[PDB]
């Protein structure tokens, strides 16, 4: 629960290069995107609104719970945006791995087996 730390800002800064669209013909991820995605995920999964994931493991738990909810209740433009936004924050932010688009981050998140729930 700390979206004010300097490590948090560096994570967002890394994700500033990532595009929401599949090409160079789109927007760039902003800090508002991630705060919205995290908050929307916390409320949906019985977490406190302002709970900020510190480690990668914490974020994966949120993503797993959110994807599970999408599997049970259904998909939508909002919940898909939230899930992919967290995955971008996971790959390009915490792991610091260069991805061009959100689709690339989504693809890297799966290949590295991050979809699997930790223990």
């Amino acid at each position: 629960g700390n979206g004010q730390g300097r490590d948090w800002k560096m994570a967002i800064k890394r994700c500033s290069n990532v595009a929401v669209g599949v090409g160079g013909k789109s927007k760039k991820f902003g800090e508002g995107n991630f705060r919205w995605a995290i908050r929307m995920a916390n409320v949906s999964t019985g977490r406190e609104p302002g709970d900020i994931p510190e480690t990668l493991d914490q974020l994966r738990l949120v993503i797993c719970d959110l994807q599970e909810r999408r599997e049970k209740f259904g998909s939508s433009k909002e919940i898909d945006m939230a899930i992919v936004t967290l995955k971008v924050f996971a790959v390009a932010g915490l792991l610091n791995m260069t991805v061009s688009t959100a689709a690339a981050a989504e693809n890297m998140y799966s290949q590295m087996g991050l979809d699997t729930r930790p223990s």
